[PDB]
């Protein structure tokens, strides 16, 4: 059977599993881990790696082996079941799944007239000590290659040094929304898939929260893609090649929909869980997830004293 590097949800892994290994009978073995460590590990095997396939959170670290020049060309016929903006045009990887950038915020502890127009807003003075997030995780460092990608690496510097003084940090999201949702701090900037995941549960950590989001293109409304590859290196790149067209087939984003995680599906035609704000609602800016750049992102946080 099949490698697979995960740096995805080990639940919404774990039900694509059962459909393929069911579906076609080809074993699959995990090895879980972080976005960032699985990508620079993938980075360190090169062509050694027992590696198939990678699966991502995020997409920086796709675009860091994509890079290293460690993907296979995906099939044609397993892109087009893909949207276009949910897919890099060089077609070396794929969208498996979708999350949306989000501002949550707690309203007891902040007004509605008060909400940010712009993820640039952060920075002003006025915003000292309101907010909260999680920069040593991938998926907030992925919102920051997003803001490199779109507004050039001065103005990322000059707003990761204002965040660095206005900011609260908190290890992990579930953590940055449990502090707003117990009015430790007014607002964070997550993902959209936490309060859904928590009402999911008990509700407890999501109960006095709200949910606001950026659009109008905004780098705030940047809608961060869940990645698939095939190592260049598979000894089974027909079955690994098999995996990644499940899983972004009918099969692996109806999962998307039904399922706990609460995170979008990018198949063409296919619809996303109904208690989320539909992706064409959102407008994201148009961000060339090729182009992200997870080290240059750390330089830069480091430079900012916040990693």
């Amino acid at each position: 059977g099949i490698v697979i590097y995960n740096a995805q949800h080990e639940n919404l892994v774990k039900s694509w599993v059962d459909g393929f290994t069911k579906d076609t009978g080809i074993k699959v073995t995990l090895r879980n881990g972080g976005d960032s460590e699985l990508g620079n590990q993938l980075v360190q095997e090169g062509s050694a790696s027992p590696a198939d396939v990678f699966l991502t959170e995020n997409s920086p670290a796709m675009v860091l082996v994509d890079n290293a020049k460690l993907f296979a060309p995906l099939d044609a016929a397993t892109l087009a079941q893909v949207e276009p903006q949910y897919r890099p045009s060089h077609g070396r990887w794929i969208g498996i799944a979708a999350r949306s950038t989000v501002f949550v915020y707690n309203p007891a502890k902040l007004s509605d007239a008060q909400l940010p127009k712009s993820l640039l807003d952060l920075a002003k003075p006025e915003w000292k000590g309101r907010w909260a997030a999680s920069p040593s995780g991938a998926d907030f460092q992925a919102i920051v290659s997003a803001l490199l990608e779109l507004k050039g690496e001065k103005a990322t510097l000059a707003w990761l040094k204002a965040m660095k003084t206005n900011f609260t940090a908190y290890k992990g999201n579930s953590t940055v929304m449990k502090a707003v949702n117990a009015g430790q701090v007014d607002s964070g900037v997550i993902y959209h898939y936490y309060p859904f995941v928590d009402g999911a549960k008990t509700g407890e950590n999501s109960n006095n929260i709200k949910l606001y989001y950026f659009k109008h293109q905004d780098p705030g409304a940047f809608v961060s893609i869940s990645g698939g590859g095939v190592l260049a290196s598979s000894k089974h790149q027909q079955q690994a090649q098999a995996f990644i067209k499940w899983i972004t087939g009918k099969q692996g984003q109806e999962i998307l929909r039904t399922n706990n995680a609460f995170e979008y599906a990018v198949g063409v035609g296919a619809a996303s869980n109904p208690k989320l704000v539909p992706l064409k609602d959102l407008d994201a800016p148009k961000v060339d997830a090729a182009q992200l750049n997870s080290k240059k992102v750390v330089e830069l946080m480091t430079e900012a004293g916040l990693l």
